[PDB]
């Protein structure tokens, strides 16, 4: 990689509010990039014990870590040592609203990431005020260039206590900060579960598997 | 299969409207519906030539053509005889919306679908309006359960004269005539070409490759 | 007016579906199109009765007779004797959906409506598969000018059985089949009541109020 | 009033970021409540100056300055002094999205209102990042009970450079802190102009008019 090591470390820092409610967040993460293996560490450090399910904060703890076959331009990658950022919308079936910013920078062996989280219209007896997801069902991110700018759309659901789904669509625009090489028609296929946490999710360890891939059926 | 053949024959009867403009299509099918392969032949028999491209209606030309592993409960293949409808909506990015709903029956080795397409606000100076595309990228639907009925989401694309993508958001519900075994979270990967046409598309013939899967990276 | 006399009616042609469910009504109406009071009686000639609550077929059955005043441009009454079309988006609360299309001709003192809808996704247990309807709170259309046609878009709602209400944001695009004076952004308020009707709704009596406006507090 | 004297001020503070650039801002306000007439002074103490639209802004710097008949009640005048919060999307024509939480509390003579604004996907090229929109088309928004929560839909629209509008759908939610008295559905008229403001926007005043009514036709 030249810039980026077989194995790295990170740095999270969250801040935001749901519906209302401020809290900030601090990670430590590790992982394997060109293996798209992931694992972070998160502490609730201001705001807590926080009344939302969580799983609506792990997905915006990296998107470094993912393994990209050689025939795929990594979009990600190759905008550091400069970095990148990613714009992110997240549309809940029961009309609860995201917006996600991050700002991905690097140092040495280390990766920052600095992010701003606005979530709001969550329903109070909803499954989310109630705490009543029980993590991410895996997920395939359909991405496409355009403007410079990747583009990242996924359906993702939340698994519901009781069974079903909670519905909730992804848009994810990621900038580099300098002109890249852009890659085709992709995908990434991921799987996001929460490995640990104490009784009121003040603190959380996340695994995550990423790989980018070419349409199955092409 | 019982009630369906390893090779099988389908009649299509499309009607409806785009941007007010009526139209009329049959078309003649055939395909191994345990190898998710297919291939069907449309005729506009009213209304031709159609103003706008024929890639909107493509997909509305067949899910009894998917292969589905056997750890997969087929949810279409079980509805047979009594068959399944399907309900599609279509959101493009500049716009358009279209309402597409289908009826699905079996007689002997033959399946006929009635299907009524209804599509507006397509910009005069638009992709569609102006026949500027070229066929829909793979794409991969994000299938799930729920009331009996089975869900599916899809970030279709299509492919832009001169480069570039013009989006659209596929959502199908597809309602079986009768209870039947419910599967899990699933996608169905396809690959949907127009393989030959005559001047105006009054005449086209297209080759589908549908297979369901799991999740890959679970 | 020249083209469109002070006592006017109109004959209304629909057809179209709902979950599959076809279905075809005729109207007679009539009204004052400079005072923007109008009546119309439908009949569910055939697909009847309808499993459908027929509130969301009311405002399908008449832009002509809406009251403007003289220092606004009448977009519609303007494209008269050629006449005009508008393409309608209906979003329901629930994920129903519904896009009409409308064809207005004059001949004489008769306007002719020809209507195409297609609706679907409505949940069966939702309330419109049952019927818990109790028609349309008054409406206000927001109003502008954009590419030679006039675009608006309501807030609508539907009173429902037991108190609450059903949200449906309406989209309509009306096109004019000749350039006309094109107004500025203004409203138009409305008032839709089903005065009348028989036991399974096969036979209808609506009554409207439509009068233009420019904004209240400018 | 009783809580609300008929002469009040209030200060803004706001906070947030639009395409990952952070900003602050802070306002002095003041205006007759019960008249429904306001004017506020912005300044951007921090991220100036701002590389995108202020427009985009102008409506999170006001609710309990809204004029209300005394036949409609009140909502958000009624929640003090507990006070009341609200939640707001903002869904832009090109795809941007803001999601915006406030806190208005009173102390006496002045409210004080605290604001998170996030927003996000404004095309590079678009009206806002190139500043080329010129104040809010007086609007009107749809409002009615639901939960003990007023719910507002508001059809805004921004003036373009050049002619033109540049769309943007509002959904505001109304949050009072304690139990009142829920009105029925009507509306709120606005007018809403920035009256002075220095060359780069970094300083800036805004007149507001807000009344509520009841359906004009009805």
């Amino acid at each position: 990689g030249g810039v980026i090591a077989t194995q790295m470390t990170y740095k999270v820092y969250m801040s935001g509010t749901v519906n209302g409610h401020y809290f900030e967040v601090e990670g430590d993460g590790k992982g394997r990039p060109y293996e798209g293996e992931q694992t972070v560490k998160l502490t609730v450090t201001k705001g807590g014990p926080l009344p939302f399910a969580w799983d609506i904060l792990s997905p915006q703890c990296s998107i470094p870590f993912t393994k990209y076959p050689e025939d795929i331009p990594d979009y990600v990658k190759q905008s550091f040592p400069e970095g990148f950022t990613w714009e992110r919308i997240m549309n809940f079936e029961d009309g609860a609203v995201c917006t996600v910013s991050n700002d991905s920078s690097i140092q040495g062996n280390c990766f920052t990431y600095h992010v701003k989280f606005s979530g709001l219209n969550f329903p109070p007896n909803g499954p989310v005020m109630q705490k009543k997801t029980q993590g991410w069902e895996p997920s395939s991110e359909r991405l496409f260039a355009r403007g410079g700018m990747l583009i990242g759309n996924n359906f993702m659901a939340l698994k519901l206590e009781g069974g079903g789904h909670y519905l909730c669509e992804f848009k994810t625009t990621y900038k580099a900060k300098k002109p890249v090489k852009m890659p085709g028609y992709h995908y990434v296929d991921r799987k996001l579960d929460v490995t640990n946490h104490n009784k009121d999710y003040t603190s959380v360890e996340q695994c995550e598997i990423s790989i980018a891939r070419k349409p199955v059926v092409a």
